[PDB]
């Protein structure tokens, strides 16, 4: 049967799912480790025993357990993240895509979920698979991993809880499609790993971690990068958030054991009630439980590893939103909401600013005021409101993945550069947020080609050019039809350093992306933070 | 006979001199002081005993003892501004042109020159006031003071050489217009002092000083303020350059008693060759002997003045060029030359930022150069001048002007503000340096009503308009002819912050003249030097 597959660890039967009036197979739920429960909580993962029978892979797995977004109750905007099946420790799980007929060695995509390394699910209707599988005929992988307290607690030192096991359960998957996913009409020599915002971060992180390296063969970066301020602490600031988390939860300090063993009986959503109260600054876009530079996952720091080219050299497609910032601070700077323009007052700017730059002191704060503040118009509440949305995109995406790509491009061996600005025409957020955090992604994934969810023409026709770039990367290293009569999507070089944008427009190439902006938040502002 | 005129320090005589088909008187050469020369040389002046008999004023005197400008011999451009007399430290003089018949009781305007502190006459032709005397029907007088060492050198503490009294200079002429101009026609309780650069700065210095404010009634400062970079230092900075300024002399230093003596010796021209061998730094636009905060002209710091409104309040009227800082980046940047278009590298650049800011650490020149480059087109040579030209100007001139500006208006009567940007048809200088420091003189002197200057009809116009508002403003405090049909040039309020600009064209309205910059020099690099 086509839905019956044989792999290394059991047999498989996946369900025919309808996908623009045809079908596709699809294994969902597919274990690739045991679960994480009991004391096995914050452990490094381990792979799943094989079992005996057939694996009924018909239906979602569980998501991780995870904060849960309930600021706008039945708002599709915010409720289209949350967790959309049942919440479980029991969550490491890959959902697989593939073609029907089945292939016998094609291009592989897997989907890295973002979620700030807090949340995150691989079963959101925006990750849906079939669509991409189907129209560029890949096989399509979303994978899990623990995330929170769960899949980030770091207690250098300790093997019961060393840190980063989220980005091990995420190598664990890859391990697994390298080593089963030829089964599947895959051919795991050329597996292109892709994520958003944490995901996109978590992909820089497996192009830089050693034992990594060699599980994929190239790599997409969606509004994230391994560098950004906001995906990694030092083994220091992770242990500090570690025992403030015990301490919020009245538990026995006097040893890393006991600390640990304390924080295993509790339930999962004790840890969640509390998981925000260890950041050490009032912040916005700073998440309490992220990967760590232990020095194993990650040898040295990661500016170290990026001047000395200590990375996998290939082929890489990467690119940031418009207005990256504006979520965050409508949920989390004063004078944002939801429904309203959210003109901000001079006041509300400053306020912005310093939760924007929570590690800044007044010398550093004034530097990223004077720099986005239009002197000869400073009342402006539109301008306060933009100048602020650009700061917090800058500061923790668009500035930190420029210096990841200039980085990369000097050892790397192609780099493919994208802005993305079309504001959807069915976007249910308000206006002044702009082309958002994460919503390029519906067009990745192709959701634009069904007529129920009423997109425009030009956004199906988006979409498959976007999907077809995505492909087309991922099966060759070039997004480019060979032989095109199509607009070429230029390669990005340290020298020309041209990119294009992403909309419904024709195709325009651009070069230096937020250079100015970027000098001022890599160049500058450490310098002087550094300095004073 | 109208060209005798019996003042209390003893008869004068003038002369009839033609102007513009007509004729008025000009008393040219007139002392106000004793020669400052022998023994009295870094003194305080003394007001000259009177004469028996009549005072030949015919003939313009001879200018102070000063450094002459030979980088380009006969070029117009430069040689306009060198002595045109011949030099004596007895040159404390002044002019006056009074209108035929003569007046009973007219406005009186008091011209003081510029160049530095360390140059300047009285007597250039740029500077006769016969145009502006006739036109305007006032009573023009052009003072005199010294000027380098002569005039500056400052040892704190003796009475030999205490510092400032060139600015005392300029005082007793002052003091001499108050108890004499009656007899010119003049009226003493109308009289306003005028001057440009370092002549703008000594107008700024006079309003602050409580010993000089009762002698005036208002005043008019163009390009320069009181608080420049360049305009003044502390006791002690004076007191090192004297001191090194002995050492370049081979001067005993044992006291100050010693030093003077020895300075007193040197004949004017060995003074000047070593002059310039004093500054603390490699830079430009920064002169040696200038000013002191000596706690007595000046009673505190110029800042806590400004702030407290501890000076003369009445109404102001002052301005600046465009192009403010070319004229010191030809003569000492690296890069500029007179004949060629001088377009910047990116070196030169940076060598020009670390001149231009002397007083900057590495963090600061950091600051100053990502303010002032286009990274989307760093290497470009027109950008990098012009924005070397800028930082000059802004540094030095424009944001020391708005500061000055803006906490007088707090207190003051009323503040007329200009931007001229108007380049002269005939102008000898190449074109990259714009608008330069100190050529709106010309237009302010009326030099454009003279054919034979062949300036356009439409800079006669000018001249005309610019005349005509400073001696209105002059008379009434308001250069606006009051019941006029012609635009009105707003007042300037700490609230609107409104300014004209004054060229060829329709007047035109702004408002927060230069503010972007302004703000970075004026607030941010200061607190950034401060900090690191
Ligand atoms: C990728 C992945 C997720 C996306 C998405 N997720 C919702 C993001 C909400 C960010 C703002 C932080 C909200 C949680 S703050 C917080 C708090 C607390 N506990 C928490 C516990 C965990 C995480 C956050 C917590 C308790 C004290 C009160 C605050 C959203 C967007 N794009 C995404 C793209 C676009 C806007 C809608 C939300
Ligand atoms: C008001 C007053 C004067 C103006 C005017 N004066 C000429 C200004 C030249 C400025 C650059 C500094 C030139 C002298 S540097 C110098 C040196 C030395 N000694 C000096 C001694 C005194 C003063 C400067 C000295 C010996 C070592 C070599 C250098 C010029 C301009 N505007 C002026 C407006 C516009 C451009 C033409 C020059
Ligand atoms: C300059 O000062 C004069 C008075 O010293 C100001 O005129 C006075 O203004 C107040 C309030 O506006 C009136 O109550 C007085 O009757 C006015 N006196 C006279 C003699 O007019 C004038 O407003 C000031 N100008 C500026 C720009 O500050
Ligand atoms: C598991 O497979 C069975 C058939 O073997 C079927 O009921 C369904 O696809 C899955 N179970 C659930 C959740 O209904
Ligand atoms: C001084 O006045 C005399 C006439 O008294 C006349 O020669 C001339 O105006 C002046 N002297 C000079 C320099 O010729
Ligand atoms: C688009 O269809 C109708 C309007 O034509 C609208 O009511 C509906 O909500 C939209 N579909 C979705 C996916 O919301
Ligand atoms: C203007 O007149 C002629 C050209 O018409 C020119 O040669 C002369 O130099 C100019 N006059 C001046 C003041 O230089």
């Amino acid at each position: 049967s086509e839905l019956l597959v044989n792999t290394k660890s059991g047999k498989v039967m996946g369900t025919r799912v309808p996908v623009l009036s045809s079908h596709i197979s699809a294994f969902l739920g597919i274990p690739f480790a045991e679960p994480p429960v009991g004391n096995m909580r914050f452990r490094r993962p381990e792979p799943k025993k094989p079992w005996s029978g057939v694996w009924n892979a018909s239906t979602y797995p569980n998501n991780c357990q995870q904060y849960v977004d309930e600021q706008f109750p039945g708002f599709s905007g915010s409720e289209m993240w949350n967790p959309n099946r049942e919440m479980s420790e029991d969550c490491l799980y890959l959902n697989i895509w593939v073609p029907s007929p089945r292939p016998k060695s094609t291009t592989v995509m897997v989907w890295i979920y973002g979620g700030g390394f807090y949340s995150g699910s691989s079963t959101l209707d925006v990750y849906n698979g079939k669509y991409l599988a189907y129209t560029e005929e890949v096989v399509l992988v979303s994978l899990s991993y623990r995330v929170g307290a769960f899949g980030f607690l770091a207690l250098h030192g300790s093997q019961e809880a060393p840190g980063n096991v989220g980005l091990l359960d995420q190598r664990m998957a890859l391990q697994w499609v390298h080593d089963n996913i030829q089964f599947f009409g895959g051919d795991p020599k050329t597996v292109t790993i892709f994520g958003e915002s944490a995901g996109g971060a978590s992909v820089g992180m497996h192009i830089l971690s050693p034992g990594s390296r060699d599980l994929f063969r190239r790599a997409i970066l969606q509004s994230g990068s391994p560098n950004c301020p906001w995906a990694s602490v030092s083994v220091a600031e992770g242990r500090r958030r570690a025992v403030e988390l015990g301490r919020n939860l009245n538990c026995n300090l006097n040893s890393d054991e006991e600390l640990i063993h304390c924080l295993r009986e509790k339930k999962p959503q004790e840890l969640i009630d509390v998981e925000w109260n260890v950041l050490p600054f009032d912040s916005i876009f700073r998440f309490s439980f992220v990967p760590v530079i232990d020095g194993e996952f990650f040898p040295t720091s990661l500016e170290s590893m990026l001047n000395s080219g200590n990375f996998k050299k290939t082929q890489i497609l990467l690119g940031v939103n418009k207005d990256e910032g504006s979520f965050f601070l409508l949920y989390g700077a004063p004078g944002f909401s939801k429904d309203s323009e959210s003109k901000i007052s001079r006041e509300d700017f400053m306020s912005g600013v310093k939760l924007s730059v929570p590690h800044a002191n007044d010398l550093g704060l004034d530097a990223v005021t004077l720099q986005y503040t239009d002197w000869m118009d400073d009342n402006n509440g539109i301008k306060n409101r933009d100048g602020l949305d650009d700061i917090v995109g800058d500061h923790n995406v668009i500035c930190p993945l420029m210096h990841f790509v200039n980085k990369y491009t000097k050892f790397g061996n192609g780099t493919y550069l994208y802005f993305f600005n079309h504001r959807a025409s069915n976007l249910v957020w308000p206006e002044w947020m702009g082309v958002i955090h994460g919503y390029e992604i519906e067009f990745v994934f192709g959701l634009p080609l069904v007529k129920e969810l009423n997109y425009t023409a030009e956004e199906e026709a988006l979409s498959r050019r976007i999907m077809h770039y995505w492909a087309t990367f991922a099966k060759t290293g070039n997004p480019n039809e060979p032989h095109s009569q199509e607009s070429k999507w230029p390669l990005f070089t340290t020298k020309e350093q041209k990119f294009i944008d992403l909309n419904t427009e024709p195709m325009k190439v651009h070069q230096r992306l937020r250079v100015q902006m970027c000098v001022f938040w890599n160049q500058f502002l450490p310098k002087l933070l550094n300095a004073t």
